[PDB]
């Protein structure tokens, strides 16, 4: 074994199924889990994801 879990498991839809149609992306800062489809994104990005939240807090120093 190696993880339990670590919020795998998407909140727009409460699914923790990473599929290619819905990948379940993690956060950077927060670490929350949401599908990239769910969440209102074209597809995976080229690093990691960051929430409005996540976004917003590191956006502030820059
Ligand atoms: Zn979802
Ligand atoms: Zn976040």
């Amino acid at each position: 074994q190696s993880l339990i879990d670590e919020d795998a498991v998407c909140s727009i839809c409460m699914d923790g199924e990473s599929q290619n149609s819905n990948v379940i992306l993690f956060c950077d800062m927060c670490n929350l889990a949401v599908h990239q489809e769910c969440y209102g994104v074209p597809y995976i990005p080229e690093g990691q994801w960051l929430c409005r939240h996540c976004l917003q807090s590191r956006a502030r120093p820059a």
